[PDB]
């Protein structure tokens, strides 16, 4: 059958894995990939030219979505949609989003491989970014697909990079969104554009690898919030200014950050999690009291109330510092917040039905990472396929799939395109 | 008599004022100037220039300490000398060493428009640099006029800055440390080889402008120390890595931050500061839990032992809190621990006969901040003139000292380098 034909071609798949890792700014086994940076667009030519020689139809929208078709015997219906993400936070692994992009292709070969004859149209998505590190902004591309008017006009209007690039100036530079009269809402597409939409991730977590299983079929993805946060004082000379009379920004932030993991942990459930990843001073120099510091806040949790009171509290704990250290609360914002989402049912069962009809092992499971999946599922029925990866590490060069576990991975992902193709 | 007969002209020592602070990698009104790179060498041209004008003969040494000597009528004896720094820490203000180096150029034309004629010569000295922002070292310039040979053999050797640019290397692109066969040596002064130092400053305080008084006539520096520290953890991603897991390098810096704050209250004297006025996280992205995290620590006290006590008490903190956070304390390095400074008898008695005979208040005081003048002091008998400022501020761009403060500061250094130079 179709099923017991699937041949992937594993070494060859991570080869590709390695030689994408090579686009980076940071030197290996490290990965740093930002968004329209020189090394996000050595990245998307290498992914366009392979997705060529699959021989897919290969466009790109506005901001630089690309997407790669096999046209169906019945292509005017809804297409079988699948993609991921290529660009990586400073110092990373290899690994993240990028599976779901080099596999999916792979997918599409292994496909075309047995002669499989879609009815739907299968096509590959490439989603601009998913990282946040540039922007400020997660899943910057699957946001405005799933018609975000609010981040369109943020986009156009306010939003700009650490080093004041606008977005539009960026995304020039890259050679996308030269279009003066587009208020980027081309990008957005219409419920139901997709008959579904699948993701191949790597876990992300220790799971699978742990209960010595192949495949996770995705049934939820956590909620995820981000917050920005500065304070202001006085600043003035460290050696001088005599203690009584500082309002110091730095310990403020000092403060508000222990405060964070206390109220995560005040939820009382283990599956909330929130983290201060970047504390800047300013001026930061030595022999300078910090009269400005700034917060990159991380929380979510897979129950969205629980979530929301953490932020509520981490709110009010960042006025109640304020008052006490004397500085001013300069800025606080929710730069998202976003609920959780539900894999659709079908889809689930197609995806458990591909793993046993290829005789991998498989647990339902929850992501606690997002992902262009949280918001494709706001488009069209959605489905996540995980792969094990070593002690579950992402986010950091140690994070590592096998070779087989990312073929293992790409059957199910190709099994279930040609389900749901057919259906 | 001498004293009546000096005049300042403020306004077009204001001017120069201003147009030193041009020469910014900040803009205005902030300042940014540090050693060695292209501002810093715009302004030393600058102040070469009116040396030049105010016909003094100039020379440099190995590493660009800058000297203008007025030659006196007996110039084999050991000369007065007298000045301060133009290096400024990032976004800060224009009077800090600046008021000391103009001003001493203001002084000489004061003392020729009088007719004044030195028996010992007078020599201005263009610190290389007093502020630690390039390598981490304060006082490079005059530490090494000191004659500290430990100095010496790390910059020839270890020393380089945060983009891994050696001393040598940043000291040649400016023109300077053109000798392979210099061991910095060179540039040690033999003690004695001034009969005084003198050094003109902005108190950096509020002591003189809440007083209303004129002079501070400067009796002690207290006693500096700079400290490095850094955790390192196992990172990871922020979304999926549960608490119960973690080793948070971000939050174990936030914990010896307020360490500190909490030590040096524990003194029980406002003489005591200390402050985090650099705080880095590694990866430093909002989803990625720091791996790494660096914190530089300024910490000072006109007690020796009292500031040793908070010192000892930081690195008992930083041990304790990497034991209870599970990270490593990857470095804990007292970059340098100083002892305080004492200003000679002498010489305070004849600032503040300059002072008296011009008619400006004044009190004894003592310095909080550090300056050339501590490392001098081991050369030559010392003291320092302080003029009021602002609110006392420093170190920000509101640094504000009046024309008529400094004129009264540059009328006190006259008089007291003409009674110097006349024993
Ligand atoms: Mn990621
Ligand atoms: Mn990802
Ligand atoms: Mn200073
Ligand atoms: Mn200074």
């Amino acid at each position: 059958n179709l099923a017991s034909s699937l041949s992937v071609d594993a070494p060859g798949l991570q080869n590709q894995i390695d030689e994408l890792s090579s686009f980076s700014d940071a030197p290996s086994p490290s990965v740093t990939r930002v968004l329209y940076t020189d090394k996000d667009v050595s990245a998307r030519r290498y992914v366009k030219n392979l997705m060529a020689l699959a021989g897919l139809t290969v466009r790109e929208d506005a901001v630089g979505n690309i997407f790669g078709k096999w046209d169906g015997l019945e292509p005017n219906l809804p297409a079988v949609a699948t993609g991921s993400h290529i660009d990586a936070i400073p110092y990373s692994g290899k690994y993240d989003g990028v599976v779901g992009v080099l596999g999916a292709i792979e997918a599409i070969n292994v496909l075309k491989r047995s002669g499989f004859k879609p009815k739907r149209s299968l096509e590959i998505i490439l989603f601009t970014s998913a990282e946040p590190t540039r922007f400020g902004i997660s899943c910057l591309g699957s946001r405005l697909l799933a018609g975000s008017k609010e981040l369109a006009e943020a986009l156009k209007t306010t939003v700009v990079d650490g080093q004041n690039v606008s977005f539009i100036e960026a995304a020039r530079s890259a050679g996308y969104a030269e279009d003066k009269d587009d208020d980027l809402s081309s990008v957005f597409l219409k419920k139901g554009s997709y008959f579904a939409f699948l993701e191949l991730h790597i876990e992300q977590g220790p799971i699978l690898e742990d209960e010595g299983l192949d495949i996770g079929v995705v049934t939820a993805i956590a909620a995820p919030a981000s917050l920005k946060v500065e304070f202001e004082g006085n600043g003035g000379h460290a050696g001088a200014v005599l203690m009584p009379y500082r309002n110091d920004a730095g310990l403020a932030a000092a403060e508000l950050a222990l405060a964070v993991e206390k109220h995560v942990l005040e939820s009382e459930s283990i599956d909330t999690v929130g983290t201060v990843g970047i504390l800047e001073l300013h001026p930061g120099a030595i022999n300078s009291i910090p009269s400005k510091s700034h917060l990159e806040i991380d929380t979510r949790d897979i129950d969205e109330a629980r979530r929301n009171t953490v932020i509520k509290k981490i709110q009010e704990s960042a006025n109640t510092i304020a008052k006490k250290r004397k500085v001013k609360l300069s800025e606080f914002k929710i730069v998202n917040q976003d609920p959780p989402a539900l894999s659709d049912k079908l889809v689930i069962k197609k995806m458990a039905e591909a793993a046993t009809e290829l005789n991998l092992s498989h647990k339902m499971m929850i992501s606690r990472a997002y992902h262009d999946s949280l918001f494709m599922a706001r488009i069209s029925p959605m489905g996540m396929i995980f792969i094990p990866c070593y002690k579950g590490y992402s986010h950091k060069p140690e994070e590592y799939s096998s070779p087989e576990d990312m073929a293992n991975g790409v059957k199910v992902l190709s099994l279930t395109l040609a389900k749901l193709s057919l259906d």
